């Protein structure tokens, strides 16, 4: 799988791309990452924060399927018109898929300024595809459609510029180290997990473990935060708050609301906590447990006019639709999407940052009871 290898690039906080090309002859596109959706979008117009789009008109093999789709978000939305395509992946397999492609043409604070990017790649399953789970994802179309396994994995690095590796119908022993640990797809909708225990530092929060996955926990690399049920999120940083308390900073740091600035090389990474989640294991009565650090939860802040410091953003916040795992988690770990056999696999990456002090880590096996009770129904 050496041609994949660092196919994946981005900016810190603005997710990872991948190139695609999409239509005959080949268009040439930067396409988002996300394990948290499952539509395959890309800008067919020229918006002016665009670098380039898809062009129907100049595609063979463009194939109308005379429907609409519209996505809202909580402040903005994309919309698009639904069709197929030839779809290749120039440093992926070397195969070409037909494709349900939506062509994005209005958009409201879905592009960013600046990016690189423009579309996004869903690889989560049909349940959760718009309009409805009739519209086949891309990896599904892939699967069906050539003799790729049906498995895809992601080491998300992020050192400004940032970069990675999707290694699509495999694993990459060189992108990680130790053993790979296995956590259920609960369900195939979202890339659904189930959390059993959680440290900071040690210490367990102690909360009935049906909060922590309430409705739902999931991992995805196009959310930036690890987003947590406002129950699990007030006690979290409770405890965060508390081992940290060294030095000082406002309520609204933890709310994401301001960000923390520090003399540069002055961080002081050892006042802060690391956080554990266990993940329920593949047998009864079973877990292990990832470990990240400060350097995950605690995100460099791009470009400073008004200062010129080592500025960070909390990157832990709360959510309503259930746990999130995102960027801060995925960053420590080689993560295996392991559709075949509905499980995810994570073990340390090759790339996580780290020193002489502290580390990322998966260990395993942990004695935990009662995880089928920490499952939302």
């Amino acid at each position: 799988f050496v041609e994949m290898v660092d196919n994946l690039r981005g900016k810190s906080g603005q997710g990872y791309y991948v190139e695609m090309t999409v239509g005959s002859p080949p268009q040439t596109l930067n396409i988002l990452v996300d394990t948290g959706s499952s539509n395959f979008a890309v800008g067919a117009a020229p918006h002016p924060f665009l670098h380039r789009y898809y062009q129907r008109q100049l595609s063979s093999t463009y194939r109308d399927l005379r429907k609409g789709v519209y996505v809202p978000y909580t402040q903005g939305k994309w919309e698009g018109e639904l069709g197929t395509d030839l779809v290749s992946i120039p440093h992926g397999p070397n195969v070409t898929v037909r494709a349900n492609i939506a062509a994005i043409t209005e958009s409201d604070k879905f592009f960013i300024n600046g990016s690189n990017w423009e579309g996004i790649l869903g690889l989560a399953y049909a349940e959760i595809a718009r309009p409805d789970d009739s519209l086949e994802p891309f990896f599904d179309s892939l699967v069906k459609q050539t003799h790729v396994p049906n498995l895809f994995s992601l080491q998300l690095c992020g050192a400004a510029s940032v970069g990675g590796s999707m290694i699509i119908g495999g694993i990459d022993h060189s992108l990680y180290t130790g053993s790979l640990w296995y956590t259920p797809i609960r369900r195939e909708w979202y890339y659904e997990v189930i959390i059993v225990r959680v440290e900071i530092n040690g210490q367990d929060l102690k909360m009935d473990c049906k909060e922590y996955n309430y409705d739902k926990s999931i991992v995805d690399s196009g959310t930036t935060n690890l987003r947590l049920p406002k129950k699990v999120f007030e006690a979290a940083v409770k405890s965060i708050k508390a081992a940290s308390s060294t030095e000082k900073f406002p309520d609204g740091f933890w709310l994401g609301e301001q960000l923390v600035c520090w003399q540069a090389g002055t961080t002081p990474w050892n006042i802060f906590p690391v956080i554990s989640l266990y993940l329920m294991g593949e047998v009864t009565n079973q877990s292990f447990r990832i470990t990240i650090l400060p350097q995950q939860y605690l995100r460099p802040v791009e470009d400073v006019a008004t200062s010129q410091d080592d500025c960070y953003k909390f990157a832990i916040s709360q959510s309503s639709t259930g746990t999130v795992m995102g960027a801060v988690i995925m960053e420590g770990f080689y993560v295996v999407f392991d559709r075949a056999r509905k499980r995810i696999g994570f073990a340390v990456s090759a790339c996580h940052v780290h020193d002489e002090f502290r580390t990322a880590a998966v260990e395993g096996p942990f004695v935990t009871l009662d995880m089928e009770d920490c499952g939302y129904n």
